[PDB]
C-alpha cells in the first residue's frame, strides 16, 4: 500500500506538557522530504496551522526546487488530500519515544495494512495524549540500549522508513 | 563489542569529485549525538583540521549542554584512532560509509559476523569520502537503497538508520 508522511507542529506539549504549536524548522523540510523520496513515500505533508509559517516553509521550498512536499494547515487537510489521491482513507498512525501498550510493531503494520499509511510525527516535545489516543494505531517507539531514545524527528523518520523498506 | 562513529569533514568531495574541506553543521552536531547515545555508542568524534572549526563546534557543544566527555571534537582520524586505543587496549576496525556502492561493500550482517574487536564507523560530510578512504577502509558498508532513482539523505539520517540496523542486528 502507498506511505505518506505527515509532519505536524499541532498539538504538541511544551516542556510543562501544555498543548503548542511548533514553528517550522527549515532543516525538517530538506532533511524529510530527501528520506521520504528515498523510500517511495508518495507525498510529504508540513502541517502548520499558522498561516505565517505555512508562508515561510512554502518560501524555503520553492527556492530549494515538485507537487511532492505538500504544506498544509490541519490533519483533517491531510486525510482530505489522500482520500482524493486514493479513493480511499489512510490508517492514521502516530509515532511517539513512549510507550503504549496498544502499540505494533512494524512487522505487524505491514500485516493489518489494508488501505494506504499515513504515519504522523510530531514536533517540540511531541505529540499531546489525544493524537495518541485517537490514531488508528501507533507504532512501537525506537528503543537502543538504554533509558535514552529522544531522536530528533528527522532521525526518526528515516529509521522507520528503513524498517518498513526492510521487512518488506 | 564497543561502536565509535567519526563525522569527518576532510577529506570530502565536491560535486565534481575534488577535495574540499567542510564546516561544521551544527545540527550533526546535536542530532547525531543523540543518535549514538540512544543507540549505545561509545563516543561519538567530530573530526575536522581547521582549528578554527574546532574552536566553534566545542563551544556548540558546551551550550547545548557529566557527558561532556562523550563528544569528542579532534583534528585527524589518526587522533580518533589513538583515543579508541587508548579506550579499548586494541586497535578498532575501520568501517566507512557511502552513498556509492563497491564491489568489495558488506553488509551489516556481515559486519556483526567479522566484528571481534571495537569498531570504529566512519560518515562523511559534504558529497562523501574521496576515493582514498575508501580504499583504506577494513571494509566498506553496503549502502543505504531505497527507492532505487534516489538514495540522497543526510548524514544524520544515515548515521540514525545504521546504528539502527547494527543494534536491530544483535537482537535478531
Ligand atoms: C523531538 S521528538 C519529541 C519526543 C516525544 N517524547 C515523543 O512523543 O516522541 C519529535 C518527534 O520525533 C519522533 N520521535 C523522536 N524519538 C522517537 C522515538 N524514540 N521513537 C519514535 N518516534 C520518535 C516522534 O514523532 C516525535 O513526535
Ligand atoms: C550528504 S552525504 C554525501 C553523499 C555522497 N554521495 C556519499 O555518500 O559518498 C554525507 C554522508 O552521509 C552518509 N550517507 C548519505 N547517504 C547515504 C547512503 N545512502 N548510504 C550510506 N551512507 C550514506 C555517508 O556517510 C556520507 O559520507
Amino acid at each position: 500500500y502507498n506511505i505518506y508522511v505527515a509532519l505536524m507542529h499541532y498539538p504538541m506539549r511544551d516542556k510543562e506538557g501544555k498543548v503548542v504549536t511548533t514553528s517550522i524548522t527549515n532543516m525538517d523540510l530538506h532533511d524529510i522530504s530527501r528520506s521520504c523520496r528515498t523510500f517511495g513515500v508518495k507525498n510529504y505533508f508540513v502541517v502548520n496551522p499558522m498561516p505565517a509559517q505555512r508562508e515561510i516553509a512554502s518560501r524555503v521550498v520553492r527556492h530549494w526546487i515538485f507537487e511532492y512536499t505538500i504544506i498544509t494547515d490541519s490533519l483533517a487537510s491531510v486525510i482530505k488530500s489522500i482520500e482524493e489521491k486514493e479513493s480511499g482513507s489512510p490508517i492514521i498512525i502516530a509515532t511517539t519515544a513512549r510507550y503504549q501498550q496498544k502499540a505494533i510493531s512494524i512487522e505487524k503494520l505491514k500485516e493489518i495494512a489494508d488501505r494506504p499509511i499515513l504515519l504522523l510525527f510530531g514536533t517540540g516535545w511531541g505529540f499531546v495524549d489525544d493524537i495518541l489516543e485517537f490514531a488508528d494505531y501507533v507504532l512501537k517507539p525506537i528503543h537502543g540500549v538504554g533509558d535514552f531514545n529522544h531522536l530528533s524527528v528527522r532521525s526518526a523518520v528515516a529509521i522507520y522508513l528503513d524498517r518498513i523498506n526492510r521487512s518488506f
